[PDB]
């Protein structure tokens, strides 16, 4: 089963799941100076005034939080999108140091982190759907990097003492994904995949310029949890990304000038 680790990590992906060479995969390295500037692009509509998060999992692979998804609560709109994308789940992708963690690298350089807040198309009516198709998903990319708290975390970050482990989850009501969100809504965007398995080229990837910045000690929490179940040698959850993949017949469009 695949992993980050030296014998199942994403060298490896590929054998399982062959799309890993495919034509639009992600993540990618956002190369800033040939980015082009799109006067066409909208402003990103992020509407999450009545999400309603449901449970936190440890899925061994990241912890994600879900949403009620079966009305448009949270969604997202605009931007490079047509129609409307509803706000399923967030996860995030980290490092072992604040040197690495991110999936998207910006000039070559890696964030800490990365948050990925996960939509899918209403057109298509339910996720599963959405998967198989070109424009499913719509995946908001946030990177992070390690300084000042960001106080809308700290719930998630306490509450992961109580999924240690792959398989554990716990109730996560009332959780408002906006407190997650960078002054700025300014964006890079391009074509590509899911960056796990099965890598499905779905998504239309919104990666934010500005960083959110987390604390040290918001971040050691991360890196607190683990890749095994519960009685399993201890692996800590690290390292959880993949890196940059070949853009090949794409180019990356910028929002802002
Ligand atoms: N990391 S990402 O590109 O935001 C992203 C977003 C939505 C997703 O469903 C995924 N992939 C995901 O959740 N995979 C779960 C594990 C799995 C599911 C099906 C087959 C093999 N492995 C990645
Ligand atoms: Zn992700």
């Amino acid at each position: 089963h695949w992993g980050y680790g030296k014998h199942n990590g994403p060298e490896h992906w590929h054998k399982d799941f062959p799309i890993a060479k495919g034509e639009r995969q992600s993540p990618v390295d956002i190369d800033t100076h040939t980015a082009k500037y799109d006067p066409s692009l909208k402003p990103l509509s992020v509407s999450y005034d009545q999400a309603t998060s449901l449970r936190i999992l440890n899925n061994g692979h990241s912890f994600q939080v879900t949403f009620d998804d079966s009305q448009d609560k949270a969604v997202l709109k605009g931007g490079p999108l047509d129609g409307t994308y509803r706000l399923l789940q967030f996860h995030f992708h980290w490092g072992s140091l604040d040197g690495q963690g991110s999936e998207h690298t910006v000039d070559k350089k890696k964030y800490a982190a990365e948050l990925h807040l996960v939509h899918w198309n209403t057109k298509y009516g339910d996720v599963g759907k959405a998967v198989q198709q070109p424009d499913g998903l719509a995946v908001l990319g946030i990177f992070l990097k390690v300084g000042s708290a960001k106080p809308g975390l700290q719930k998630v970050v306490d509450v992961l003492d109580s999924i240690k482990t792959e398989g554990k989850s716990a109730d996560f009501t009332n959780f408002d994904p906006r407190g997650l969100l960078p002054e700025s809504l300014d964006y890079w965007t391009y074509p590509g995949s899911l960056t796990t398995p099965p890598l499905a080229e779905c998504v239309t990837w919104i990666v934010l310029k500005e960083p959110i910045s987390v604390s040290s000690e918001q971040v050691l929490k991360f890196r607190k949890l683990n890749f095994n179940g519960e009685g399993e040698p201890e692996e800590l959850m690290v390292d959880n990304w993949r890196p940059a993949q070949p853009l090949k017949n794409r180019q990356i469009k910028a929002s802002f000038k």
